[PDB]
């Protein structure tokens, strides 16, 4: 079978946002909430875990102990200038130096290791350590821009561990998939003239950054033709989310010859969150990790790297991210997801279903068909 | 004079230790925080932020006063209100489908109920000229002899059953825009012509696979019940156009003396239950259609009855522009979300699909 | 009649991140519960049982008055008062030891702060016979220029001094029995004869290491300033009897024309920040107490503020019957831990301890 | 001091009481908790074990993995009626048959997990795949009586892991410390009449059960002799738990010559648990476990188990949990526990001193 690496820390589940009523600072109008505060919050992701745990899936994968990212790492797509800032704003007690980016007093160091998840996970997939891998990040890093954070990113976890395989590996060609439901904006921004990655994001039509759509915006100079973005309308769900893998991220990538996939995977367009108005299931995930390594199987001896990222509803991830796990390393546990049999009954019906069809069938067309 | 029926007593009831609103046990770990779906605050913190804008002051708050065994059992059967007392005098559990309580939640569900009987009964009574009453639980999903989906009686039901009785009024229209279907209003009322039940809801959300278009009423009730499915994903111009061109002329054709809102606010744009995109300012707007049908069709005669809404931090926002519409009163208070929720609005490709949706939907109507 | 004096918006001051006490970062993990110690419904949930009792349909509640910079200063320096605002603007912080509080803890802390001077305006005014006053953040570990303790404000001496200049009162007593040192009132009036200072505490809790029985003022206030500290592990009757046997003789030698009780409910048995062993009929015996001193001293004139208290689950019983003494209204609440709070009570070789420590007191006043 | 097994498993932070605010049950006048309900709750136990990741300790020990009681282990202990009633129960969603020991559906799947660890724990110590072993169990079972569960326990995890060890190593003599600030009355309870397991328990004067002291009680029949109660009075701290275990606990474990010492460990004699009125810190449970370290070495070939039970302040829990374990496995760490300093000056002064001494010399004149 494919031993699946599975990069974890617990210290990732240290990190906290800090007194927020989901995004929303407390102040003004805005009552502190009572319960768990933020929104990205630990066992937001540690849930999953903890299920990998309970179903016995976690005992059929392999741990190793990463080391955090060095500044030499992280500086290969941040200023320094950042990195400084950063590291002091953390050490004074926490803050945020960009567009809803907060966090607390050593949030630096745990951003680091959060790095050296997904640094270790493509490290080690290039290597043969392990045939792939899921790199369980937080906090998470596909909205992180070069010297701005964003989006609960305070390091562009994915575009740091490409650049330290490109230095260690000398890989040619990667592509980057990201399903969190939200625009991987930093991905996009930092190879937005680069040939050298393919950066294709779906997400939610105007969700976040809020607004943007971005099927037009498809690289510049060298990277022309190196950006897809795939928006899909609010309230989207299972079979439009496959007809958008099957007829555009399907066929990009097999255009693109990747020597590498690595999945940006956000659990955040499952149907309950509250941050975004997807309907996509546990099975959903299923699948599409499937596509992914069917993919990998196909264009690249199956190396695939998936890096967590998004995800906000606590007790709906976990199910979503076991079934992408099962499906990752090839087992199967006895998990049965007890939401599963109304997700299936929510999805779109057949008036709904032609429109998705529809505006994926002219996403198809835009791009030259 | 706007009157606002609440009691502190509503905010313990609880539903158990559910993740949201998964029942804990086999592979759902039990939740760190808060736990369930329907949570105190997720009510509370909207009286919360009335308070703080000084809102509340401007609204009258009458002492509330449980609805009696006559007035339930006028929807109820006994045996189902006596199997529900017995259940909760020995600690709880659930009659139904997805409907749990607490030792006790037999008595504060009363009270919930008693809260939507005074509303309409105030109302009614020129005491003030609209309500809003804060129910939970919440009443609109309750079957004559089934509780569901966190509804253990049928609140609006039973106000209407108690105005009859207490008032002899003739003609009601519920229009229910919590994001899920009324299903408990529609199944008590089917075969009535003299309750016009509206519902606009998320398609195929809850109860889970159900749109209902067709299902207009039976005998005598038979285009007294009007279901206006919704698809996922729809925002501020779909609801009002929805409004404008179904609900209201629904409306003005049947001529109510009394108009009962059930509102959820569960529509808006973060709820974890539903996925449309309504925000703060639709809900203001969607009030202000109200109380021009109200004015226009029964001197004013307009009731509010809390139903759902799950998003802690972003239902307060929402109930609150309500009020304000409601009372006719305005305050200072600022929804830090609207830019944003603005922002995330369906754009021209997706607004002409809902609009082509709503227009099917009238001209389905006949 | 009792007044009683709260707003909705002492309940949104927020101390941040913090495992109880424990600022997150280094090793402290972050809470998934409730973060800090000084939580909302720490105080809240006593509102709330009053709600549900009916107790405080009984009460008359003013609106509340904030504080104003005038009044906070004729304790504390304008640049404190300037900084804490600013800090407040940017975000929050923490100026002190262990006083940190969120963006906007400073409207919030002028807002609890005018609580206690309104509720002894009140009482001196004969608008009321008593007051309670339901401040948070609390006052009695505030210096004049070092918040501490999760007091950002000097809220009783603030009041005292807004009472000396609009009614000119000669003689005030304050007695606290929070389980913490009062050292903020001790400081600010330690000097001075008109105010007499008294503080039943948890021998060395807070400030840690302290006791401070032979701390009796200085210069003028030599003589009114009295510490009584209790050793760890005491309960209902040692209470009782330094009571009887200290404080209520400081209260007669003193004849005070008003009584400020700065009520901490933080000695009860179940708070995680002491380890004393008190219960609910504790407070309503204690507040009987002082009730009985203000009639036979200053023609009932009793105001109760609000100080800590930490055990969400049992201070609502604690202050509960302390708000049905102050009143004399009966309700049928019910504590359903006092048998067992009872039973944890010390047996009689640590209560001839504890008479002995007592005693000792005693003869070292002299 | 060793190679130390460390007995935990993931759903052992699963159970859950129920919607109670504290220990009081929701209902009549007690409000639902906003935040997580009940005492009992899965943090005020996980983060000790997270604690333990974050600062590199849990890598120097071993982890077995987890393997839970059999109903024939439980049975050792309890009547079959018993355990039949709970997996009832258990099945239909959960309850409470005993006296505050209620439990969620499936609750009897982790109690048996939690059992399991203790079983575990002991077993291995026993033949030597380790040299001592610390039990992360939750439920706890200190206060578990044979056919009632009481006090957040639903087996009783020692006296069933104990019975293990008879049936499958022939174990002579086992002594039981119990620090835990509540009485051990389930332990006390299924051994009284016995001379082969020694139960000492150390706790507040009528705390759990409450108003029970239990000096007088020292066994009965075959067992006269081999319970020993030490009640200490609330608000004692360092000092007095110190002198309580050089002149009262080590004396007995000493006479009694035990071939295995197990701790039952409860934490919430620290300084700020909300369940009882005790002034311990960090350090005072890493210098009770060299205690009985030293004790295990001259007595048993260091052979010393411990146990988890109580504990219930989340944020303080885990550093008094985390010097227990350097102690146990004796690596040390660059944990710092911030309270330190606060709960030193927290400790009683002179005159209360005075009294916990002879209050301790009180006690160890009645013995005899
Ligand atoms: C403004 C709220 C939208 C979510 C921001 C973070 C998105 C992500 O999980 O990628
Ligand atoms: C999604 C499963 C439960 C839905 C309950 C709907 C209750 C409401 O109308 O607020
Ligand atoms: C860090 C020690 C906690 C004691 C501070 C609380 C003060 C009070 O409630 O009066
Ligand atoms: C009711 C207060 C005490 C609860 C009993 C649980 C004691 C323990 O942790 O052993
Ligand atoms: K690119
Ligand atoms: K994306
Ligand atoms: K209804
Ligand atoms: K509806
Ligand atoms: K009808
Ligand atoms: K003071
Ligand atoms: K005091
Ligand atoms: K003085
Ligand atoms: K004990
Ligand atoms: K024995
Ligand atoms: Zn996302
Ligand atoms: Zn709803
Ligand atoms: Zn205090
Ligand atoms: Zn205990």
């Amino acid at each position: 079978m494919a031993r699946t690496g599975f990069y974890t820390d617990e210290r990732t589940f240290w990190h906290a946002t800090g007194m927020q009523a989901l995004f929303l600072p407390v102040g003004d109008w805005v009552q502190p909430p009572n319960g768990t505060a933020g929104a990205d919050t630990p066992d937001s992701k540690r849930r999953l875990l903890n299920l990998a745990h309970a179903s016995g899936l976690i005992r059929k994968l392999t741990l190793p102990e990463a080391i955090p990212a060095t500044v030499e790492d992280v500086c290969r797509v941040h200023p320094r200038d950042y990195i400084d800032r950063f590291k002091a704003t953390s050490d004074a007690g926490g803050g945020d130096l960009g567009h809803l980016a907060p966090f607390s007093k050593g949030g630096y160091e745990i951003a680091m290791l959060s790095c050296g998840l997904a640094i270790a996970a493509v490290d080690d997939v290039l290597s043969g350590k392990v045939d792939n891998a899921y790199a369980l990040c937080r906090p998470a890093g596909h909205h992180c821009l070069a010297d701005t954070p964003m989006g609960f990113c305070l390091l562009a976890n994915i575009p740091i561990a490409i650049e330290a395989a490109k230095a260690r590996h000398g890989i040619s060609r990667v592509a980057v998939v990201d399903w969190d439901v939200h625009h991987g904006n930093g991905t996009q921004s930092i190879f937005y003239d680069r040939a050298d990655v393919l950066t294709i994001s779906i997400h939610q039509d105007r969700c976040f950054p809020p607004g943007y759509s971005g099927a037009e915006d498809r690289g510049e100079g060298a990277g022309l033709g190196y950006n897809l973005n795939v928006p899909l309308p609010a309230g989207a769900g299972h079979d439009a989310y496959v007809q958008a893998f099957d007829d555009i991220v399907v066929p990009a990538l097999d255009d693109f010859k990747p020597d590498l996939i690595i999945v940006a995977s956000g659990l955040d367009a499952n149907s309950v969150d509250p941050l975004a108005r997807m309907l996509l299931h546990s099975e959903s995930y299923r699948l599409l990790t499937q596509k992914m390594l069917d993919a990998a199987a196909r264009l690249c001896g199956g190396k695939l790297v998936v890096v967590h990222e998004g995800g906000y509803a606590e007790a709906y991830v976990p199910f979503c991210g076991h079934a992408l796990l099962e499906a990752l390393s090839g087992e199967r546990t006895a998990v049965v997801d007890p939401v599963l049999e109304m997700a299936e009954a929510w999805q779109p019906g057949p008036e709904a279903a032609a429109f998705h069809r529809q505006w994926i069938d002219r996403l198809v067309a835009d791009l030259g068909k």
